[PDB]
């Protein structure tokens, strides 16, 4: 009750900060979760016996694959830390709590392969959930893990705030869904333009938590470069594992998921900052002005992709 989380000086200063690295020690990641809920949410949210033992079935569930693994899980979460603390008076108490929880949980279990894969390959999954596959699946064993005996982490909300925290939970991790982004940040586009943005309708708070989930989960395109360029090579070595299982069920796979087009990354990750990256973090900033250092950071690396493809690294 009067035991406060505290990391080193630096660790202590930078995380409050949007391009924060966790750092290659995953023994202190747990500890840099609490720290974030503590001072995102209070040190009476949960009960630090029952969280601490959420995040270690957490950590449990999920698989060593090179990029949807432990350390993006809580890469996410700590940019979702960053935007709820630049946002204080903005955000319920349900909000707060949820969020962080959200972002850890947002790809449990997650097998390297994307929603895609798994439909040609006819996995049960594609079955069970025929759209956002891998999200319904991540959002189901969030409630598995809820549910084990000494993990329920909302024991002390009502039956109704309960509810509510679950459904944020749930429409959070399915916005994680890079399909659904598109269409969700057009509508955030014309309702902040004309002036029907209303963050008291509830409608419009789930796309605007949806917006700020899609730019926790890209948050690897805000770091120092060498961390962006570091986690790329993770984001390839799946994408290019799952082109050779394509080239196995005798299909060719997309360009993004072929290792004989790996000379075309450069150019790919352009087309993707301007496809995606950019415009998120644009509407992101938009909606939440203090935001704007993750679209500033993610200028700055698009701007070294166009170098590496001019000979200049
Ligand atoms: C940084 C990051 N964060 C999150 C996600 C989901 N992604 N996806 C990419 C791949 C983007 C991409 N790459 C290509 N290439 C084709 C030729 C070689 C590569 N295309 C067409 N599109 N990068 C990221
Ligand atoms: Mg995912
Ligand atoms: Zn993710």
């Amino acid at each position: 009750g009067l035991m406060q989380f505290t990391l080193p000086v630096r660790l202590c200063k930078e995380i409050e900060l949007f391009h924060f690295d966790i750092g290659p020690f995953e023994n202190m990641w747990p500890g840099i979760f609490v720290y974030m809920v503590h001072r995102s949410c209070g040190t009476s949210c949960f009960e630090l016996e029952k969280l601490c033992r959420f995040i270690m079935s957490v950590k449990k569930n999920y698989r060593r694959v090179p990029y949807h693994n432990w350390k993006h899980a809580v890469t996410v979460a700590h940019c979702m830390y960053a935007i709820l603390q630049n946002n204080h008076t903005l955000f319920t108490d349900l909000e707060r709590k949820g969020l962080l929880i959200a972002c850890l949980c947002h790809d449990l279990d997650h097998r390297g392969f994307s929603n895609s894969y798994l439909q040609k390959f006819d996995h049960p999954l594609a079955a069970l959930y025929s759209t956002s596959t891998m999200e319904q699946h991540h959002f189901s064993q969030t409630v598995s893990i809820l549910q084990l005996e000494g993990h329920n982490i909302f024991s002390t909300l009502s039956s109704s705030e309960y509810e509510q925290v679950l459904e944020i939970i749930r429409k959070a991790i399915i916005a994680t869904d890079l399909a659904l982004y598109f269409g969700n940040r057009k509508q955030l586009e014309e309702m902040y333009q004309t002036g029907s943005l209303n963050l008291n309708n509830q409608s419009h708070r789930d796309r605007v938590i949806g917006l700020m989930m899609t730019a926790c989960d890209l948050c690897s395109v805000t770091k120092l470069w060498p961390v962006t360029k570091l986690t790329a090579n993770d984001i390839y070595a799946e994408f290019w594992a799952e082109g050779d299982e394509m080239k196995k069920l005798g299909i060719q796979p997309i360009p993004m998921m072929d290792r004989d087009k790996k000379d075309e990354v450069p150019q790919g990750q352009l087309g993707f900052y301007n496809a995606v990256a950019i415009p998120c973090y644009t509407t992101l900033t938009q909606i939440l002005p203090p935001t704007e250092p993750l679209l500033k950071a993610c200028r700055d690396n698009l701007s070294q992709w166009e170098k590496v493809i001019r000979g200049e690294e």
